[PDB]
């Protein structure tokens, strides 16, 4: 009956064919076959839902590429003369900078008393007003020569920027072997801090970013020292990661304004809600997201606030759990840098002249920078969701047609059967 | 009839069970199907023209493996006494030279209205005789130390090469923590250049490369300071891609005599065609691609051809529309660079005394580089044809035969069903 | 008969119609397909018995993850005035070292013949015991300052280990922008060795390695000079690769006292196993692998058998053929370093005055290294078996379904029909 009518092989021959050993062997077969389709198709589904996934990486010279955006810093962070007589202001801005440096303060200690008293007493203090017009400034004296794919570039191109060594210039803010070339004039005689918080070095500190994010210092910016040229050789790395299932990503999340997600903007952003909830104000160093915190809210409010923020970890990073989950994009500068002594002994004697400074100077002052695109200047990897549904359903249709011919159609006529028979 | 005899499921419930709930809900199911073997068919053919790919890394040691080829060329191009009386020289090699590095050269300017009347005069003048002897040089008294592998090497095994940089030799021309080891005289005393046109750093620039590929310095080369040891560890990372279809490549191009394709070679070989004919000679700095241009044609011809061919873009590279599409194999030697001082203070005065020169010099001539290959010293990356015709061949089969067990021959019976009822 | 009964297509319709022009085009069908369906089955095969394989890549930000291992060696192997008299220790070190460091050594040299004559005679000689005692060391005068995520650590916290370089010394033995900070103080004028034998550069080599790993300095060790500050920011790339038809790895290859397998464990322990053969003792350079061989014992017995090793190729690595195959898990910390200026102006003066010591001192023989934690500090590459047994079920199901819409069933009956003509 449904043996002769059913499209599952095997069964036709057990009623077809009476004799004893086929009509029994034929079934054993049956039954033999049908659950070894049971434990693959198991293995197959068993296996789809781990999300598995296949990356691609791509290669490639890009002739016309957009250059990134690049970002300067004085190891040096206060001018000499206007700190000579105000050193308390290095304890000061190290509470204030708490904010992007998250290093530990130890109370009791001689720089945090004397400065709590003077916060104390000196709440008209404007922290901001200070440190934007007594540190680090790009000028005709500081930067000496620079030059953008061969055009002239003057400091009007250099957006100006607040981070924990001070005032930071940013370059091409919002082709092989070519790129960004600029000479510093450090100053060490005109710029100037404290070297018992660990600022001993001196020259130019720079990171190289997207310019839709904001720069990270912290302890990852590149540096460059002063007698030297370095040539910085980039190249664009991207890379795009799945959903949470398959990967950490998780694009539901987006930022203030709806502004492009990025890790560093999230943890940035849930660091200032945080410390609007327990103080009324935000700190400058996180700029757009309230008022300016007064100086002494910084000594009370603000800094056990930052501590207990990382005691209790509520601004983890990662993981889809966490709450600054992966970016879906990621776009990436690896660089290489190479030096050479800067000043000749052609060109120190003429620098010396145009520069009317001593050799000694020169040789201790200057910080020449160079920052090119590679030749094989991009590169993108991918991760690819494996398989799909479509994917899935055509594994499962070769099992189950290898060992049993069926189909759904077949299924269905197994249903049917045994609904008669119930 | 055809119900009984199509292996397509489903019809012969339609025919061989008349219940009207049966006889119209099978077919119901055939339809269902039948679209969904459309749908899922064309998603399957639909993905398979797009030339997806996939990529295999691996990475390995090789105990005997081929050291590169390493160029070298001295941040100071000519010798000192060869130019002082000579000063337009600077501005000839930098007409001259305009080939290599694209740099634009500014009319009007007093040091090319010397040059453009200097070469008015001076026809004869043969810039390759000049540069080839007063120009820098591989001697005992410049290189004064070199090991490879462990084995003495000389001056006479280093092959000359000219470069925008002047002189210029490659080594080893066509094991872990081993490499080339060399001591350099860059000997600033003997060899100068202009300042005033941006050649400011002393040092040695040196660039690592195929034996069978010419050295592209451009703002590509890695440099290295006097007076500190460089030690430079590289690996060899090799990547293949697809043809056009699948990836950039393009094996049927193939450069002037058949040689190996190169993109570098490419760009080349294009601009040195397109220059001979709008001039009828070649720049010596393209070698093989016809006769050498006299003086002035530099200023007249071969110059105002560069910046029409930059102008209207006619050297594009990457994509396969390029002039140069990408090559069908890359190899790239990325670098790692980490510096000592160089001489020690017991090394100082030893050097001092076998040298016989001043303490003074030492620290501003002598350079000392190391290249060396690191344990993991290769790496290939492959793309891969992530399926060809057998592979879609299997996904249509299981699709196809899942949702209703069809197969070609069933499509032929339906064919064949038709043409009869037609 | 059975074309009525059995599922292959096509014969069906051979006995059926019986019509001339049908019952010999639908044979023709059949067969032609099914030489196809052999082609595309034994293209499946072939391919998969290639044991093809394909890699996934993952990056992340972990927020606490665990620090390498760091070890530091100072460039200047001896103290001064432990070696003035004693002149014939560098010899009798360089053929000692010998067994990390396989360089040559030339017989009939000077060195070498004051060296061997003193082994003869000073026979009680124990170099293990005065390189431990009048080498490197760690010490408050030696390192001036040291933190570890902001808190201070002690020289306690290095330990002590051997190399060709000497006493060295490993930190952390068994988050972004934070890391390990040190400052050494190489102390020129208390540590010196023979220029004469190619040692003139002066600073710190380090390596960073896993805590499980004994360092494999070579010509492998990251360095950095004196007078400036190194900024050094890794990354942990960790690869798995499968087994030895898939990869090269060989997980049933285990270590003496069944320890973690590493390839460079492996050939020391190759090594240290041939040494004890030829001869009856184990250099102490080889820790755990027996006694140490008396002075005597260098020049007569392991000199000989180490220049035997290389030369029969008995230590050959790499391949799973090799003696020592590539490990199943591999586990790279990539470095990029930048460097500044250490001692400023302003800090030069300050130094001066804390350490009691001239400038000249300071800018000579401070060294200040900087180890920190990219923030995409992780990434893993993984080699996967693109098909397993699994797999390729389902594409020999879908091939054989397509053409032929046949099934393993459909064999059978196949074979029994054949059975019962023969
Ligand atoms: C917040 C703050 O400092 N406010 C002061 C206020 O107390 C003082 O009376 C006034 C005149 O000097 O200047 C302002
Ligand atoms: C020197 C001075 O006061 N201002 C200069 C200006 O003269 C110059 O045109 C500009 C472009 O470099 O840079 C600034
Ligand atoms: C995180 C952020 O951008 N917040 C801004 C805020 O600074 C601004 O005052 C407001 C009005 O434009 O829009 C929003
Ligand atoms: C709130 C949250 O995400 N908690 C996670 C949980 O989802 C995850 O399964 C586990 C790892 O096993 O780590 C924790
Ligand atoms: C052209 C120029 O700037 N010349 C200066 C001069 O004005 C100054 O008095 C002297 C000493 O400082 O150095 C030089
Ligand atoms: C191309 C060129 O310069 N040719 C000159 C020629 O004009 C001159 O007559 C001859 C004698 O000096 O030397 C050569
Ligand atoms: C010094 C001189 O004039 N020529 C030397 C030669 O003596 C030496 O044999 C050779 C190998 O280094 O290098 C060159
Ligand atoms: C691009 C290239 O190599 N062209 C060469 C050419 O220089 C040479 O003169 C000719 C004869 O051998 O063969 C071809
Ligand atoms: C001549 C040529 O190759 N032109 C290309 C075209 O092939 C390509 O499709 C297009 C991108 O959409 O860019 C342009
Ligand atoms: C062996 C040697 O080269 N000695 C030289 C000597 O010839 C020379 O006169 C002196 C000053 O130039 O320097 C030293
Ligand atoms: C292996 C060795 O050197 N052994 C010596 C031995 O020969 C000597 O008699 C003894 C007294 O000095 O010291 C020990
Ligand atoms: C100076 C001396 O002899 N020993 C010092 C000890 O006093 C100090 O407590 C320890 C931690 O830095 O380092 C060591
Ligand atoms: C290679 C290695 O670790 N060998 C050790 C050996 O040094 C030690 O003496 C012995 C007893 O613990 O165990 C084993
Ligand atoms: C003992 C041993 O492994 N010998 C190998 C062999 O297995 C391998 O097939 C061949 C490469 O073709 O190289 C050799
Ligand atoms: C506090 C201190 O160490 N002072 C030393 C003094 O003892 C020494 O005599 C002098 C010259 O060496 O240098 C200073």
């Amino acid at each position: 009956d449904f043996a002769i009518s059913t499209s599952f092989h095997g069964i036709h021959n057990i009623v077809q064919n009476r004799s004893k050993i086929r009509r029994v062997l034929w079934l054993v077969v049956v039954l033999g076959s049908v659950s070894l389709v049971t434990w693959q198709i198991y293995i197959r589904l068993l296996n789809y839902f781990t999300w598995p996934t296949t990356t691609s990486i791509e290669v490639q010279y890009v002739e016309k590429m957009e250059f990134p955006a690049v970002t300067f810093c004085n190891l040096n962070r206060f001018q000499t003369d206007a700190v000579a007589k105000f050193g308390v202001i290095f304890f000061l801005w190290h509470i204030v900078s708490k904010v992007l440096h998250l290093q530990e303060i130890t109370a009791n200690s001689t720089g945090s008393r004397e400065a709590t008293d003077f916060a104390a007493s000196h709440q008209n203090f404007s922290i901001v007003e200070f440190i934007r017009n007594k540190g680090f400034y790009l000028n005709n004296s500081t930067l000496l020569d620079c030059e953008f794919f061969g055009k002239p570039c003057s400091p009007k191109d250099f957006a100006h920027v607040f981070t924990e060594y001070g005032n930071c210039f940013t370059f091409n803010h919002g082709v092989s072997g070519r790129g960004l070339s600029l000479l510093f004039n450090v100053n060490q005689e005109a710029f100037t801090d404290n070297p018992a918080l660990g600022f001993v070095d001196a020259g130019i500190i720079f990171v190289i970013h997207s310019p839709k994010k904001v720069p990270q210092f912290d302890g990852l910016g590149l540096l460059s020292p002063v007698g030297m040229h370095a040539r910085v050789t980039i190249r664009q790395v991207k890379t795009v990661h799945q959903e949470y299932p398959w990967g950490e990503c998780n694009p539901n999340i987006k930022l203030q304004n709806f502004s492009s997600y990025s890790t560093s903007g999230c943890l940035k952003e849930c660091k200032a809600q945080h410390i609007k909830k327990q103080c009324g104000c935000v700190p400058f160093l996180l700029p757009g997201y309230g008022i300016e915190c007064d100086l002494q809210k910084y000594f009370s409010c603000v800094s056990p606030v930052l501590d207990h923020i990382e005691f209790k970890d509520l601004c983890t990073v990662g993981t889809h759990n966490s709450s600054c989950p992966v970016s879906c994009e990621e776009i990436e500068y690896p660089a290489t840098i190479s030096y050479s002594s800067f000043p000749s002994q052609k060109a120190l004697k003429y620098l010396s002249k145009k520069l009317n400074q001593s050799r000694k100077y020169i040789r201790e002052n200057l910080v020449k920078i160079e920052i090119n695109y590679s030749d094989l200047n991009y590169k993108i990897t991918q991760q690819q969701k494996a398989v799909s549904v479509s994917e899935l359903l055509a594994d499962l249709g070769g099992q189950l047609g290898l060992f049993c011919g069926a189909s759904l159609i077949t299924i269905i006529e197994i249903i049917e059967y045994l609904f008669t028979n119930f």
